[PDB]
């Protein structure tokens, strides 16, 4: 046998039913229109109203809990700004967090921005500083990840937040394992709870910007926030959730996940299909309501920089909401530098049935190796933002 | 570092909470009180309040589509004393499922009909007694160990086997390649991003073939049978939950309280992790919330059941007295593995021991892996006495 003859879902009977329950369940997901897309032809009015509906079915689906307050643990000075470890109970019988840059002799409030970052990464890696176990250290030393350390030094306040499962919310990585965290055992208990990795993930840096609303240096109408890879996610949630917000960093490909599901189909050489992702990123009901293109235009007027492209509709759509409220401008592209050249990316409304790992990335423009948080590209996109 | 000093989950604060997320997450597990949880001092009157709330319960989590062509014969054969037939039945938009059905032959009058349900690994032609659809999906089809839908057509009644989904000619690429080693996992990722789950829509499938036996002249209605062993028990309750015309059930498996087991095997390995009991084909979104696995056996009473694997005796005595309420005791019948069948084998405690790993768990639940197969030398002994009003 050979995978390249059955890398395709297609019925073999003039009925056009399925017998394998793998092929159901994908036609099941090929039919699922997501009541919250967005349309290209929405009139300003529609887009309005479709833009608070996509908001409360993200309410819904993410399933917020409706506390003693926070506490600092800890305090340090280190060169041109002080740093602060703080504690917050966010849940019953839960403590979580985070890490909270401020730079040296403030006066007025300053913008602040909460950094989240990839898979495996971790809020001491964001700050630039040493893990808290020998395993559980980043890359603290590359100024490629830290995105607390580089944004402190422009003059804003960096709060550094931990995905869960990783970092000091780890289990017993430090001592076997490190960097490759169990995030899916923590998924599925909350999955069997009716929640999801992301609901609990993002319910918990909710309360960290609720936190960053409560400090008078902290100016709480310019609050961004930031994410890279994984990070983006719970980004995506705080944004639609809290309308307050005031810009966004997206750093990573925007991605059509449910299209993704649909067409990376090719078979290994035994048989199986592997899944584009963990159950850390399963969220039910998600693809129902919408995708992340959708959620992202859904972000308009607010200003957003995307950092390492997607496939060109994608971004197109993300363009063409900014337009219709008529801010344009406010949303801002970039692609990998070796998709940068036109002729090296194509437009297609619908990427190709019957691909495999390696050709998805390649259809939507993704360069791997140069993955990272793109600091070159952010940096100067929050200066013009602020300066005023 | 060793296992054994991090095999229990309990906070190191003074306010008890937990900084990991493993931790955070098994607490919020401990503290899930399921809202149907049986009761042993509930009356008749609380019994068939409390019953009727968990049915409901367990319509609202298996979120079965109300909204159908009818099924179709697709084979008919001869064997020795009975036919063998093959059905094709339309559930869902886009899906064609298959049912084979065991007759014996000069049927005068209608006879109680029994729903086979196969557990891992297997498929309906191993319960039938016939070679797999292709080379590598041959199940264990010349075992009376797994034979089930064979051994019930030889005791006169008609068999129904059906699949579970992705395994047999509900499976993929299998064929080619890993054979019975089916990629359920895959198939339940789908069904939980749109809101369902392995067991939702398997109950479902299942429950539209039990709906066609309904419709079946040499099938006797009101004495209908439900069989499930090892993983096919799963289904065998949500249909006995969500319909009571079924006459009786057959549980082949161990009786499993698995929240408690998820809570309570959590030692790690080697490289510190901490295996969930079972893959996500077990996984339904809020089940835990509503119930375990006893409260729902509980709740199938009056109607005779027999639990042929056992379990710890905690459980196995919840159902005794659920029988005992409604005032049917003697139509549970119980029985353990060989193995655990003597009393001092076995220990009655009301919760599970923490930091368990999973060899420990199954001796504390009576559990002979090695022997768990269809106890057909118990189970057809139970039935030809029932079956005989």
């Amino acid at each position: 046998w050979s995978p390249k003859d059955h890398n395709l879902i297609k019925s073999v009977r003039e009925d056009g039913r399925f017998l394998s329950s793998y092929g159901v369940v994908h036609a099941m997901l090929r039919n699922t229109e997501p009541r919250y897309a967005f349309h290209r032809d929405f009139s300003p009015k529609e887009f309005r109203k479709w833009q608070k509906g996509l908001r409360h079915a993200m309410e819904e689906i993410m399933k917020f809990p409706q506390s003693p307050a926070p506490v600092c643990i800890k305090r340090e000075q280190r060169e041109g700004y002080r740093l602060e470890k703080w504690e917050f109970y966010p849940l019953p019988k839960c403590v979580s967090t985070f890490l909270v840059l401020i730079p040296d002799n403030i006066n007025k409030p300053v913008p602040a921005i909460l950094c989240i970052p990839g898979s495996g990464g971790n809020k001491e890696g964001l700050a630039g500083e040493p893990g808290i176990a020998p395993k559980l250290n980043d890359r603290y030393k590359d100024p490629k990840l830290t995105q607390a350390l580089n944004f402190v030094k422009e003059g804003y306040i960096a709060v550094a937040v931990d995905n869960p499962a990783a970092g000091e919310a780890s289990d017993l990585e430090r001592y076997t394992l490190g960097s490759n965290y169990d995030y899916d055992v923590v998924s599925r208990y909350l999955l069997e709870l009716g929640w999801s990795y992301l609901g609990y993930a993002s319910y918990l840096d909710m309360q960290v910007l609720n936190w960053m609303k409560t400090q008078k240096h902290i100016r709480k109408d310019r609050i961004v926030v930031s994410g890279f890879s994984l990070g983006t996610e719970p980004m995506m949630v705080l944004g639609t959730l809290d309308t307050s917000i005031y810009a966004f960093v997206y750093n990573d490909f925007l991605c059509q996940t449910q299209e993704r599901a649909e067409v990376m189909t090719m078979p290994d050489k035994n048989g199986r299909r592997p899944f584009p992702n963990s159950i850390r990123h399963l969220i039910p009901d998600f693809w129902k309501n919408f995708n992340f293109p959708d959620i992202v235009a859904a972000l308009a007027p607010r200003p957003i920089i995307l950092t390492e492209g997607g496939l060109d509709r994608d971004l197109d759509l993300v363009r063409k909401a900014y337009a219709i409220v008529g801010t344009p401008d406010n949303v801002k592209i970039y692609h990998y530098k070796k998709f940068s050249d036109p002729d090296t990316r194509k437009n297609v409304e619908y990427l190709p049935e019957g691909l495999d790992r390696n050709e998805y990335f390649r259809m939507v423009n993704v360069d791997g190796p140069n993955h990272y948080f793109k600091s070159e590209l952010v940096v100067p996109w929050l200066r013009k933002l602020l300066e005023e």
